[PDB]
């Protein structure tokens, strides 16, 4: 027998169960209405016991821990701050001098941007992508693009993630209308879209280009109405919960997106930059760092009226500012991030930037290693991205060889050098007046037919007209890349494929180099990201 009398087992009320450490509104056109960030979410808690001792103490336990503590025997309320997110069980405990009660258990939703309330992402392999383990130690990235869930049909649960170790996030945009962002007029819509999104804040802010896409669009998993977090980031919170090691890493600029970062002569400008940018990846936590894909430091861009010669110190300025930053957000969060950026292979733009003085602060670079040729000219036939110059033109100068040693010959680490593989080919139409059997020597009449854009087809509409006999294949053995030709009517691709990838792999292990990257991730039909893995020595 014992004297063991403790209170009446509490009641709890009926109440929101969902809460959010970011809010997010779902039916929000611009940035600044979309997200608001705060550093906790604000619980709240009812509970009745009927014929109660309102002196009794009270206590909320969430997964059997403490939040609050107060009084409030006989009905009682409270509110408390959640600073990290999850799924708790909510218990109300009552005390007297004898003993505790507790209520049931009821589940609650902290959201965060960290997928901490979410699922892993749920993923089958799919087409002809076939499963690696990440064991050599190389970056093998890939750029997923946001407008790619529209026609192309690619969410995010479309990504090989286990043959992945970057994934980098294209676009995000920085906010400016005319004169800032005037390269995106030649998308139509875009330009437009990006002053809605930016409506009321600040230029030379990050943004985000397609706010419906990102958080809004119902996806696989995330369809609730109620749901904090739906769209791309979204999911790729739930790829963080799927594979925490895998870095998501955002990409501000891009070729039509670059235009802003000519501006940062002023560092006023870039200042404001810099603390948008620490900004947003305290608001979007399943970022790991940033990727600055300006095109170009000193112009031959997009844009025919920027650049000058002070854009490469402006470029090692603006890293060792994101890097300073980047290291007071580890201070405080205790996570490493990653710098990283996208740049041209092109040895005339390579000379622009000081990269030895720039690669102190940053993890990787991408080096854009294609788009060397294509059919924004009707007389320059050649190979988009292949790994050395072709037979009947040794001095060419933009392969990926050649932009690599003169990339190293700066004295940039071997190890920080990510080679760019292409996912797409790039093709011109009516090729005639070709000598030698070789139709690089002839001139086009315009762009091929293409996949979404004239003159770019996805590696899988190449591969599958390819198997259909729509094509005779070529491999320049010498150059290491592929070709089709259409000998009737001049149709001419040039692509990277299964067979120049490998060669990039090997040369990248061959110079101890950082490994591979592609653009863009839905064009695969899983052969090339297979052949990057081979290539890099990754174990199936
Ligand atoms: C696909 O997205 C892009 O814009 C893009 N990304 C990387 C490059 C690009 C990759 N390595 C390069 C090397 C040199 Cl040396 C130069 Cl100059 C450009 C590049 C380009 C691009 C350049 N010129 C273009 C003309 C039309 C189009 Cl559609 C694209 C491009
Ligand atoms: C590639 O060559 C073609 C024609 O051989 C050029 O197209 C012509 O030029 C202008 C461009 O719109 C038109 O007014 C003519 O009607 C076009 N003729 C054709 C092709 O039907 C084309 O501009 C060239 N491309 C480039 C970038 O030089
Ligand atoms: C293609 O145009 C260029 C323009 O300079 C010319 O030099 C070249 O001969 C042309 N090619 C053919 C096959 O006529």
């Amino acid at each position: 027998y014992t004297k063991f009398a403790p209170p009446g087992k509490p009641s709890l009320g009926w109440g929101e169960r969902t809460f959010a450490i970011v809010e997010v509104n779902q039916a929000a056109t611009a940035y600044n209405q979309l997200v608001t960030k705060r550093d906790s979410a604000d619980v709240s808690v009812t509970w009745n016991v009927w014929s109660g001792d309102p002196a009794d103490k009270a206590r909320v336990l969430l997964n059997d821990k403490e939040f609050w503590s107060g009084t409030g025997g006989a009905a009682g309320s409270a509110s408390f701050k959640v600073k990290k997110g999850g799924r708790y069980q909510m218990v109300v405990e009552l005390c007297n001098a004898d003993g505790c009660s507790q209520s049931d258990a009821t589940e609650i939703i902290v959201a965060d941007t960290d997928g901490s309330h979410l699922p892993p992402l749920d993923y089958n392999m799919g087409e002809k992508n076939k499963p690696f383990k990440q064991t050599s130690g190389k970056v093998v990235g890939a750029y997923f693009v946001e407008w790619g869930v529209y026609p192309r049909k690619f969410p995010v649960d479309r990504v090989p993630i286990p043959n992945l170790t970057h994934l980098l996030y294209g676009f995000i945009p920085i906010c400016g209308g005319d004169g800032i962002n005037d390269s995106l007029k030649e998308i139509e819509g875009s330009f437009q879209a990006l002053q809605r999104s930016c409506s009321g804040r600040e230029d030379f802010k990050v943004s985000i280009h397609d706010p419906w896409a990102a958080l809004q669009k119902p996806q696989k998993g995330l369809s609730s109405w109620n749901e904090p977090y739906k769209g791309n980031f979204g999911q790729l919170m739930m790829l963080k919960q799927a594979k925490p090691d895998l870095k998501i890493l955002p990409s501000i600029g891009g070729w039509t997106l670059a235009d802003p970062f000519f501006f940062f002569t002023d560092e006023t400008k870039r200042r404001r930059f810099v603390a948008s940018v620490k900004d947003f990846l305290q608001t979007w936590k399943f970022f790991d760092g940033v990727d600055i894909d300006w095109e170009f430091p000193g112009g031959k861009g997009a844009n025919p009226n920027l650049g000058s010669p002070k854009d490469g110190e402006i470029y090692v300025l603006l890293m060792k500012e994101l890097r300073e930053m980047l290291n007071e957000l580890s201070a405080e969060t205790g996570r490493k991030y990653e710098l990283t950026s996208a740049i041209s292979a092109g040895w005339d733009k390579i000379q622009v930037v000081d990269y030895s003085a720039a690669q102190k602060y940053m993890d990787h670079i991408f080096f854009m290693s294609y788009d060397f040729k294509g059919a924004w000219s009707n007389d320059t036939l050649g190979h988009q991205a292949s790994l050395y110059a072709p037979d009947w033109n040794e001095k060419e100068t933009y392969t990926t060889d050649f932009g690599v040693q003169f990339l190293l010959a700066q004295g940039v680490s071997p190890k920080k050098i990510v080679v760019g593989v292409a996912m797409y080919g790039r093709g011109w139409t009516g090729v005639h007046g070709y000598k030698d059997n070789n139709p690089f020597t002839g001139n086009a009449t315009g762009p091929v037919k293409g996949t979404w854009q004239d003159g770019v087809v996805d590696y899988r509409e190449i591969a599958t007209e390819i198997a259909q006999g729509k094509w005779e294949y070529h491999y320049d053995k010498v150059a290491q890349a592929p070709y089709v030709f259409r000998p009737a009517t001049g149709d001419l691709i040039t692509y990277d494929d299964a067979r120049s990838t490998i060669e990039k792999g090997k040369y990248v292990r061959a110079n101890k180099l950082g490994g591979l990257f592609a653009w863009e991730i839905d064009a695969d039909n899983g052969d090339i990201l297979n052949a990057m893995n081979m290539g890099l020595g990754n174990s199936a």
